[PDB]
């Protein structure tokens, strides 16, 4: 309900608070950030969506790099569905018809409505993965969107490794750990998770293809646990975008921590 | 979305959708302006992206669809219901909400069909900042250039580029209080009173809110009106998966509408 939303706000949220409340939290300019949000958390928002990506791009500025998960398992292999399952009398007729991945076109799933106003920027670029994309804009944007492999999406070919190597940030706006992407590289590697055959359609040599690769059976349920262990260390900065509970970390700081907590089981 | 899975008896794909649209009636080279529910037809594989394949499969570039991108996010404050918010906010919001950018601002109240059609490579939108469209093929830029900021949907508009070339409204899994295009018989026949209303514009480089007038549409007749018209037979009936659909000539429903509001 957009009722409860606006019951809940005292002022609006503006692109110049949101802004303000960014740069309390310690995002600046210059930095390389990876960021999750859910937009209601907030309160109520004038411009809704818009206002939240021009706000980012307004701090970190061109001269640095926003980056979001642009994952749509919409077009993953329905055998694994539980969010909601599908029948398995359906399996093979959306093996042969689910549409191919297009970086511009395909919609992303449970990515939130600011990834979805995020990617159509201009200058918002995509990495090439059916499942597993990113999108950047800014100053480390191609680089860190170009060449993820599509095995071992999330893994030391992926964007994850690229904000790692650039000792970028983690930006989570009134969601919690069970977002936090960056935490699969973890998975990777400490070899948390078991390897299974999936499979995506993509555009191959020209025509759709339903392509079968391996990747880890990536897993968020034990992230949660992971994020309370980790902000005992006390190195998170938290605070308020609006009504919303918001947590700064290093990703290089999260990412260690995660493998060294799956490797110790 | 259980609900919708468990509702459906095979999978709805972009093979089904076009066959259910060529049943319909709809074809090659039609001009037709599209209002949909992705939910009402039942699971799609592909959701949206399977709708808009559909439909450009079956018009191709040699016809033209367009869609409402509307984006009320952006109005004047006072005029708002669906909710309203209080008035201390009125002016803060008239002077910090974003200025409308066609190739950005997100629609509202449009659909999932109406995001990913408006984000398809070689579609247009026109440049109102409240009431613009979406338009794809061989009329798209025709359709969409030159619309008034005021009398948004009046006769400057594409609902009237639409009835100048005889075109079609398809309506899927919705009812014609969706119908846009019957705002026309509204301005025709004087059926609203004006308002004051407001919007952002980027003017001569920068942002600026920009006051002017539109009529006050009210679509709280159009089902009223509908039900009217399908009493002349001249509406197609089909199935799109589960969603009930129409089928119509947009000039046919517009001038009963003008005629039907001037009668009161
Ligand atoms: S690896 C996996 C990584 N995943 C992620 O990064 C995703 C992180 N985000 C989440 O997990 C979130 O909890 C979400 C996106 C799944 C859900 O959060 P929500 O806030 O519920 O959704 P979202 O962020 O899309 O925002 C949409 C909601 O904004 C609200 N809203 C709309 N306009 C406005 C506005 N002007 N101001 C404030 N809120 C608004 C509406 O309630 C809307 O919901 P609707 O589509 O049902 O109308
Ligand atoms: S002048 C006015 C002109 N107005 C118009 O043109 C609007 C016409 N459309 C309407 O009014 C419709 O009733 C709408 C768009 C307001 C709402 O209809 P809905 O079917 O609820 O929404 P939409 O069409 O956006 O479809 C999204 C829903 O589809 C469902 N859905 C998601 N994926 C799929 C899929 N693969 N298959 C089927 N349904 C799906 C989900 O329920 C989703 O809802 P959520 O946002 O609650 O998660
Ligand atoms: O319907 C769907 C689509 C993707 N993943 C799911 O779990 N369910
Ligand atoms: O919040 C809003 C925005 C637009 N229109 C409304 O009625 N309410
Ligand atoms: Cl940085
Ligand atoms: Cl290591
Ligand atoms: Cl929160």
């Amino acid at each position: 309900a957009m009722n409860d939303i606006v019951a809940s706000t005292q002022l609006p949220n503006t692109i110049k608070t949101i802004t303000n409340d960014l740069r309390k939290l310690g995002l600046k300019k210059g930095m390389t950030v990876i960021v999750h949000s859910s937009l209601s958390s907030i309160g109520w928002i004038s411009g809704g969506a818009v206002a939240v990506v021009e706000a980012l791009m307004e701090v970190i500025t061109e001269e640095g790099t926003i980056i979001m998960p642009t994952q749509s398992s919409d077009l993953s292999d329905p055998k694994h569905w539980s969010r909601p399952p599908v029948p398995e009398e359906w399996w093979q007729i959306i093996r042969d018809n689910v549409p191919a991945f297009e970086p511009h076109i395909t919609p992303t799933r449970a990515m939130g409505k600011v990834v979805e106003c995020f990617r159509t920027y201009p200058n918002v670029v995509r990495s090439n993965h059916p499942l597993g994309s990113f999108a950047a804009w800014g100053r480390h944007a191609e680089e860190i969107t170009v060449n993820q492999s599509l095995s071992m999406s999330l893994g030391e070919e992926s964007p994850l490794r690229k904000i790692y190597d650039l000792d970028g940030y983690i930006l989570l706006i009134g969601v919690g750990y069970d977002s936090n992407t960056s935490v699969h590289l973890s998975e990777v590697r400490s070899g948390a998770c078991e390897l299974i055959k999936v499979g995506a359609p993509i555009i191959e040599n020209g025509e759709r293809v339903w392509k079968e690769f391996v990747d880890m059976d990536y897993d968020s349920d034990k992230f949660v646990e992971i994020g309370v262990e980790f902000e005992q260390k006390g190195t998170v900065t938290m605070g308020k975008i609006g009504n919303a509970k918001c947590r700064l970390m290093k990703q290089r700081d999260i990412v260690d921590f995660g493998t060294e907590w799956f490797r110790k089981k």
